[PDB]
């Protein structure tokens, strides 16, 4: 299941590198809380003393991972500057399943090296749902984008005729995601819980929603759209539906109570801070509606192919973006509702 | 040459994964070599609290690597349960363009992470290491020796390494760089390795102490004819052959200790050396035994070669190769100089 999870490999052409203008601006408004998550490091005096361990877990190949590593160090020698001391060490681990195109963002970490501080950049391949790092390891940890992927889907069984919770899904395929979401971020929270350092710092930005059932449609619409183009090529008759049926995508998309309840629970690390932002699902700055759709088309693509191909098939592949693509700009007017996303701050409470 | 090298990239059949045959037999032997400074470190008592880092310098694409950090695992099993809840922090290290994809593909308490990049630079934090590995990588250098240009023409025309066809200041060239970065590497790991924290390094070597020895350098002298006959026949620039210079140097015993102690930082625990087969040699066709010597050397030097000549006419290169080694020699070399050296921080 972690075997098959990941982004396009490569390149970028049409990969998840090229396609990574949203969640840069998820980083971009989310990237004080990082700021200051640095701060609260100093303050905290013990890390001063002598290296400073970071991790940022799901970096794919894209250009966002490395964003956050340029403002810890630009922050960190800052406060450096201030603290009138070069002893300062940095050393980053990127984290993501083994299936990621390391080369790629490895070419990419080549060039931002090459100074108070020096960085010290280690690739850390598997599951962030299991232990990764020795124990107390991790002064801080940062996530986006990349918890909300569970372990496995939740779970002649159906959830016709949709890949994830929709109005047509009752009932256990609401209530499964919920347990199944809890199941997957307990593990991640209590294999961190041994992994971070006492009093060390946690963020997490992921996509959620800000209604009470995820079922509509601004929470749950890239899978409602996905289901839909899908079931098309059924119509045509070129998939079967019985995988479609079956196949529902290992991903979640919480509320923010459920967020808290599911962080209170495991008193591991406490909530510094939390908060729900509505971004405008993508720009709009084009008035062409097939602009607006393959730009985003391009991007949800990027993200979803490999773990939608295993299933469907690599070959299909071409006709079900563009299907996907056609009734974005014809259907829908190249109109979406906002995308939800959460900042989540957390410190290790032992 | 840091951004250019790297083993030939993928899964088979020309890569060096693939072609691990040679050097899986030096790790065999250098086992033991590994395996006592893996309980030295236990015998540091001070780092039995709380977690061991470990690092290979040079890890490749190939499953060598993973032998490495077998036995420091497995051999660890066996001294916790004696001394009665351990860690152990595995870095893969290796310069960019090696294909962490297949290395990372061959992978899947023990935690490993990749770390890209030169071992001539800094590439850990200081004071974090107990404990490092590196087989067959050090003996690289980072550029191609200084002093084979200008004057202002020159200089080994027409080879790309030490031989008797050429002027005496290659020999001096080649260990002048060879001191250089080697001082690096030592410089740099002189600041990571905790005190008393132990290092074993792993390279080839010449035992006749004459660099322009056949046994010391057939490699590149048998590529570098190879290199030269294709250049006759037109096909290739004879220019580039001449001008053209290896970025490797095997190094004599007695020339090793001087780098050592050079660098007062480390001391010498052990150090010796062990000449293999080049080839096996239990088989008996000649022209289907110097194949697979023939593939492990294009495993390793594919890279460093297409990069001055183009990846166009390789193939017809080590068609060659193959021939000569097959033909001329019989398929019979002289056995391969390798050299341990264990290593601790003087501090
Ligand atoms: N269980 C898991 N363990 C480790 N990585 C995971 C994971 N589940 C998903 N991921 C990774 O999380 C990533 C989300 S895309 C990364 C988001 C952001 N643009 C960034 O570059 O940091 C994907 O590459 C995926 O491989
Ligand atoms: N200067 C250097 N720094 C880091 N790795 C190097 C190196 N020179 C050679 N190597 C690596 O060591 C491995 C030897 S196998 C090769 O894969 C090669 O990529
Ligand atoms: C659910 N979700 C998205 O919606 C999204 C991602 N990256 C984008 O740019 N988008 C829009 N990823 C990584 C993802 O997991
Ligand atoms: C110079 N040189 C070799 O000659 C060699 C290597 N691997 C082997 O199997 N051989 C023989 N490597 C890694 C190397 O750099």
């Amino acid at each position: 299941v972690k075997e098959v999870l990941f982004m396009n490999t490569g390149e970028g052409e049409s990969s998840y590198v090229q396609n990574s203008s949203f969640t840069e601006k998820v980083a971009s408004m989310a990237m004080p809380a990082l700021e200051n998550a640095v701060e609260t490091l100093f303050s905290k005096d013990f890390h001063l003393f002598q290296a400073i361990n970071a991790a940022d877990l799901g970096c794919a190949t894209g250009p966002n991972t490395f964003a956050v590593i340029s403002t810890i160090k630009r922050m960190m020698e800052k406060k450096c500057r201030e603290l009138n001391c070069q002893t300062l060490e940095l050393q980053v681990y990127m984290n993501d399943l083994f299936g990621n195109d390391f080369n790629t963002l490895f070419k990419g970490l080549s060039s931002k090296v090459i100074e108070e501080v020096s960085c010290y950049v280690m690739g850390v391949p598997g599951s962030f749902h299991g232990r990764l790092f020795p124990r107390n390891s991790l002064h801080l940890v940062h996530s986006s984008y990349s918890v909300h992927w569970l372990t496995q889907a939740p779970k002649l069984a159906l959830n016709k005729g949709r890949i994830y919770i929709s109005k047509t899904s009752p009932p256990v395929v609401r209530e499964a995601y919920l347990s199944q979401f809890h199941e997957d971020f307990t593990m991640f929270l209590n294999a961190r819980s041994q992994e971070v350092v006492p009093n060390g710092c946690m963020v997490l930005i992921l996509r959620g929603r800000q209604s009470s059932d995820p079922s509509d449609m601004q929470s749950c619409f890239i899978w409602e759209l996905l289901a839909i183009a899908i079931a098309e090529l059924v119509s045509q008759g070129l998939i079967d539906e019985d995988k479609l049926d079956t196949f529902n995508i290992p991903c979640y998309f919480p509320s923010l109570e459920e967020v808290k309840d599911i962080v209170e629970r495991d008193g591991s690390f406490t909530i510094d801070h939390m908060e729900g932002f509505e971004l405008d699902s993508l720009q709009m700055q084009e008035n062409d509606k097939w602009v607006r759709g393959e730009k985003f088309a391009k991007i949800v693509r990027a993200f979803t192919e490999p773990i939608i191909s295993n299933q469907f098939g690599h070959e299909i592949m071409d006709k079900l973006y563009d299907k996907f693509t056609h009734i974005v700009v014809s259907d829908l007017e190249a109109k979406l509702p906002k995308t939800t996303s959460i900042i989540l701050v957390l410190s290790k409470i032992v």
